[PDB]
DNA sequence: CCGACGGCGCATCAGC
DNA sequence: GCTGATGCGCC
DNA sequence: GTCGG
């Protein structure tokens, strides 16, 4: 963190323009921008040193100039002042609020954690979890307690049936010291690109891992991906860990490579790479790489035996899932 | 300039 | 109920 | 907001 206070300021800006202009490209551009300054290994002098980088631009580097010379922006500073924007920015917090159910909480006068508080009626399921579990979610999880958490869904999903294969994903795959959540790649045999011998291969999961307390909510939960909520057991007398994010994302068995490059990610270093992709003139989904057609549309699935496989067809080196972290 | 920006699962809603 | 759009979430 | 064409 050379940079630390420039992709601050920048993450702040896309925040803004994602929960409250509700510009998502503008939330993309900032993302982008942090991203590369994130890396860029120097402790950057100007501006105009920035615009250098691929995703800083003209108004980028105005900002970072503004930044260096007085320590602060004062675009972010009018944000800040905001009641409505400020408003809408805490809201969106929750999970399950985003930009418009937000605005519309302000819009009645509900805009801070107590009105939430006393309105739980006015919020559907995932909102009212969202809002339950408000601390704990801002609370990042150490890989420590990330590895009891892996020995637990490993060895419930190996009861239910020696099948499975729970392949643990995100931030932790890419060695991170502490993730913000915990995410689940899971294939089974019978679930294929080709058929699904065997309903309710997610259920069975999920219901085993609610029978030994591990999985404490649900956030939502169809045939291919589980959202909810789980915690650690804790010993006698010991305070309870936090409550946990939970994701659990079933793939079929046959497509475990583009499955689990997905859901490595991160969520920036996708929208690159699949950005370059469609440059290469491909695309590429958490299920298959497809060549684009003359017109436009995907031609048929290309062979692919390992995460690397997907990295030749569009012609970059292998990246492992620690460099991954853009 | 100016079009395009990654891709898709689930909950929810409107319109029929 | 179905189908398709919109909201929100995941990486 | 930025970039390639
Ligand atoms: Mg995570
Ligand atoms: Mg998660
Ligand atoms: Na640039
Ligand atoms: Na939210």
């Amino acid at each position: 963190t050379l940079n630390g206070g420039i992709t601050d300021m920048l993450t702040e800006l896309a925040n803004f323009e994602k929960n409250v202009s509700q510009a998502i490209h503008k939330y993309n551009a900032y993302r982008k921008a942090a991203s590369v300054i994130a890396k860029y290994p120097h402790k950057i002098k100007s501006g105009a040193e920035a615009k250098k980088l691929p995703g800083v631009g003209t108004k980028i580097a105005e900002k970072i100039d503004e930044f260096l010379a007085t320590g602060k922006l004062r675009k972010l500073e009018k944000i800040r002042q905001d009641d409505t924007s400020s408003s809408i920015n805490f809201l969106t917090r929750v999970s399950g609020i985003g930009p418009s159910a937000a605005r519309k909480f302000v819009d009645e006068g509900i805009k801070t954690l107590e009105d939430l508080r006393k309105n739980e009626d006015k919020l559907n399921h995932h909102q009212r979890i969202g809002l339950k579990y408000f601390g704990d979610f801002e609370k990042r999880i150490p890989r420590e307690e990330m590895l009891q958490m892996q020995d637990i869904v490993l060895n419930e999903v190996k009861k239910v049936d020696s099948e499975y294969i729970a392949t643990v994903c995100g931030s932790f795959r890419r060695g991170a010291e502490s993730s913000g959540d915990m995410d689940v790649l899971l294939t089974h045999p019978s679930f294929t690109s080709e058929s699904t011998k065997q309903p309710k291969l997610l259920h069975q999961v999920v219901e085993q891992l609610q029978k030994v307390h591990f999985i404490t909510d649900t956030l939502s939960k169809g045939e291919t991906k589980f959202m909810g909520v789980c915690q650690l057991p804790s010993k006698n007398d010991e305070k309870e860990y936090p409550h946990r994010r939970i994701d659990i994302r079933l793939i079929p068995k046959d497509q475990y490579y583009c499955g689990v490059l997905y859901f490595t990610g991160s969520d920036i270093f996708n929208k690159n790479m699949r950005a370059h992709a469609l440059e290469k003139g491909f695309t590429i989904n958490e299920y298959t790489i497809r060549p684009l057609g003359v017109t436009g549309v995907a031609g048929e699935p290309l062979p692919v035996d390992s995460e690397k496989d997907i990295f030749d067809y569009i012609q970059w080196k292998y990246r492992e899932p620690k460099d991954r972290s853009e």
